[PDB]
């Protein structure tokens, strides 16, 4: 039904929000510290000197294990 | 249709996976450091000395700003 189409759209948008803002391909699994922005996969977070969201210096990257993780890289 | 029921269940499960595993009421927004398990809201994470997933000592809690 039309309701099925609406639900499919919501599901798609929620899944896309869990993907890396730089490569758009891998799941987010890294946090920039100390600011806390958690928007990249491990590969894209590794070379950034400053946070792509707030410009704060990246002192280090903390790996995050999230319950929503499903990709073969996070399992 | 039956697919409306299936998608509603999938969406509910994905939303529930983003809720704190201790209080079941607030969104996850905290990481236990250094282990990295990100399974609690800030209120439950502040009250745990050990990670509820792996039992590693919590050295500190890092707030996470997620796009969701
Ligand atoms: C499959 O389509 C997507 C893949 C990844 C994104 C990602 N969350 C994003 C956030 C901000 C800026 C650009 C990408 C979005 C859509
Ligand atoms: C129906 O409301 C819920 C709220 C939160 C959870 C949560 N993800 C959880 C994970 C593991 C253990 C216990 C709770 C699940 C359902
Ligand atoms: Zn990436
Ligand atoms: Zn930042
Ligand atoms: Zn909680
Ligand atoms: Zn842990």
């Amino acid at each position: 039904s039309q309701q099925t189409r609406v639900l499919q759209e919501k599901l798609r948008k929620l899944k896309e929000a869990m993907l890396c803002m730089v490569c758009c391909e891998e799941e987010i699994n890294s946090t920039f510290c100390p600011c806390g922005h958690t928007v990249c996969c491990e590969s894209c977070a590794a070379q950034l000197q400053s946070c792509p969201v707030c410009r704060s210096r990246v002192e280090h990257v903390q790996h995050v294990y999230l319950p929503t993780h499903t990709s073969l890289l996070n399992l």
